[PDB]
């Protein structure tokens, strides 16, 4: 598994320097998804004097 | 809190020169009160910028 980070939020605003707070801004997701891996295989034969 | 002592009795009192004993006197008192303190106390703000 592994992490996706969606989009960053939006923070700062530009307020004006008169308030004495900041305002609240919008949150970022992250989207921890995951992924398997397959296997291949196979098999062959084989006489022994034949091949001798 | 604090003493307040009162007032002295009147202990002694001249008594004749034949008697083999004393005559009981007033006593004082002491008072034991109290007394509590006050307080003061007060807030100012400020901006940051328009300080600096």
């Amino acid at each position: 598994t592994y992490m996706k980070i969606a989009d960053y939020g939006q923070l700062g605003e530009y307020t004006c320097d008169a308030k004495c707070d900041a305002e609240f801004g919008e949150p970022g997701n992250i989207r921890h998804l995951e992924g398997k891996t397959y296997d291949y295989r196979g098999v062959f034969c084989f006489n022994r004097k034949n091949l001798q």
